[PDB]
């Protein structure tokens, strides 16, 4: 009864994509009026992003299209497409319409949990068949790098519309709170990641957090973020972070502690994570955002969760030394709008690459 | 008595530069041996490096190419590869083809003096005239970075040679220093930036350097490196780091220190500068590596300097705080190795761009 996947994939990547602001997320209410709305909105957008992004991937060179897991994830997305489909000539002011959606959202997120580890399969699919060649890991890298933000923005989609049309933190508007304090969200993440350095190396390096609220130097530092988001980003950091401590002081009782700034500025939110765990060359530096290397998508998909709202994840090391790791947020709600991949002329071209000597020399 | 211009750079700019390591420079000798070794390696290496950038000029925007200062630096770089060109058909044997070699080579450098302010001129002339676009600057950027990343290469092979044929420091080889002590070059490029803070700010943050020598703890730190470069970028990177600490600090009689780490470990040196400053919002970082936006290239250039031996200069701000900023070079003589741009398809590829909508969604 629904038209094959193809029609819809070719008409709703015609669209691009509609950024939101963190501002817009949060000024959006819970009323049946407001549920209508947000159903008439996801039941265009979702699909205009799930098609965007099913069409980046039929630019993936065919020996990475033709692996098995890459073929399954192509396979939940068009499903998921499909389920959305259902709903095109649905009333919304029919109360079933709603439920229906809200449960047809919740499958499809349940369907692509593992879309992560199932698309690095892919990768070492790929790697294993064929055996890896420059010219498609950086096609892999440029993809994953616009599929996983993409996905990391459905997701957002999705869980903003199921947690507020369907509780431990009823002042937060879905998954936003408008009011996170971030050197919470850092000893969170620091404990948790305690836990695990403990279990392992029998010790782990002490926290000191440091605030500089530039503008008003004795307020305690907050913002309109999605904790989840910061808590993953920082937990990656700490994770590294220990891991260098504690290896690089095998013979020392004493470890030197991590050391985390949280700076509010007039534009940046900035959270630099600074450790003395000897450090990584500075020609290692990219393969820690590599997605080949990695396969421990750690820290390439925290710099995603960081790009996402307008910011950035930079890490800066001086071997023999220790690791600086810089989270930058945009400070204010209205700056933090979403950033979404679209597949447009642009995008194709940067695909159409090949073999040859690049533009600098070699001896 | 020569052949027109065209048909030599045709003929050059087939050959691909050949990158001499730090180690190689070094390892040449004083003789007439080596002078005629110079000399026959010159008289091919310098009309390929000039030809190869004078290749790429052309495929600068015909607005940027039309601008009478970028037409002058041309007619240098055309007569530097003429008066190389007499010298093909010369006997190496001959003393006076040595010593006439070295006088047009001094002539060479100082007809190419000015380059820099030059090409500049060249780009303000290209936004007064035109209007400036984003595509265009786009190409002007690319292409800035290869030109002076060139022209630092064949000042360097000059130098080396008018040097040691043709005396402060009698166990440099050239201009390059096989025990350069870091921290005193550290302490040179501060104590001139301390001379101009002082004259316009009354007042100057004081030093303080701390070394990690990490395989060998109480071993002052050294390496081969041509100590004017890296006092180049120390000089240009203490001239930001006191503007900010002093342009942020209008009402203190207090100014924090800006702290230097050199760091040695076992394929880096790095030297990290920090200030508190007040630092800059990471929108406006990339502008401070931007021809246009400078348009005052101490930073650029300075980062082409550490570039020239497979290092690196990188800036990372905290907004309401201050900056680091890191220089990264290669610890071993043998690792550095000149970077040197090469006219293939690969760079004339890069210039081919167009405009259009880019692969990532504005609201
Ligand atoms: O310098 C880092 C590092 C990388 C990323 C980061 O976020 C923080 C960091 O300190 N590491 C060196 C090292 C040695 C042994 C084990 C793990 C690690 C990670
Ligand atoms: O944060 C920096 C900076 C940039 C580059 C750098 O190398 C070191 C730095 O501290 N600046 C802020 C500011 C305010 C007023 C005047 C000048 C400057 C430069």
């Amino acid at each position: 009864s629904l038209a094959g996947a193809p029609k819809y994939i070719e008409h709703f990547s015609k669209f691009s994509p509609s950024p939101l602001s963190m501002k817009q997320f949060l000024d959006f209410g819970s009323s049946n009026a407001c549920e209508k709305t947000s159903f008439t909105f996801l039941r265009q957008e979702l699909p205009v992003r799930l098609a965007n992004i099913m069409k980046e991937i039929n630019l993936l060179p065919d020996r990475v299209l033709s692996t098995p897991s890459v073929q399954l994830v192509q396979s939940w997305y068009v499903q998921s497409l499909l389920d959305i489909m259902e709903f095109l000539d649905k009333d919304p002011e029919d109360h079933r319409t709603l439920s229906q959606f809200t449960d047809a959202l919740v499958t499809i997120r349940n369907r692509h949990n593992d879309v992560v580890p199932t698309m690095a399969q892919g990768v070492l699919e790929y790697k294993d068949t064929y055996g890896d060649d420059p010219v498609s890991n950086q096609n892999i890298q440029y993809f994953l790098d616009r599929f996983y933000l993409s996905r990391i923005s459905i997701r957002m989609l999705i869980n903003q519309h199921t947690l507020i049309f369907d509780p431990a933190h009823p002042k937060h508007i879905g998954s936003i709170d408008p009011n996170c304090n971030v050197s919470e969200v850092v000893k969170d993440a620091y404990d948790m990641a305690k836990l695990l350095c403990d279990k392992y190396y029998m010790a782990s390096p002490d926290l000191e957090i440091q605030e500089i609220n530039a503008a008003n130097s004795k307020q305690p530092i907050h913002m309109v973020y999605v904790p989840s988001h910061l808590y993953h980003m920082l937990f990656e950091l700490f994770k590294n972070a220990m891991r260098a401590t504690v290896e690089s002081h095998e013979s020392s009782l004493i470890l030197p502690p991590i050391k985390v700034m949280v700076a509010l500025g007039e534009e940046d939110l900035s959270i630099k994570m600074s450790d003395r765990g000897g450090g990584v060359p500075l020609r290692k530096i990219e393969r820690l955002f590599s997605y080949m290397y990695s396969t421990g998508y750690g820290l390439p998909i925290s710099r995603l969760y960081a790009k996402y709202f307008q910011g950035d994840l930079q890490l800066f090391s001086m071997e023999g030394f220790g690791t600086d790791a810089v989270i930058y947020l945009k400070a204010l709600s209205t700056d933090s709008v979403e950033r979404l991949p679209v597949y447009n002329k642009s995008a194709w071209r940067h695909y159409q690459t090949i073999q040859e000597a690049g533009d600098w020399c070699v001896p």
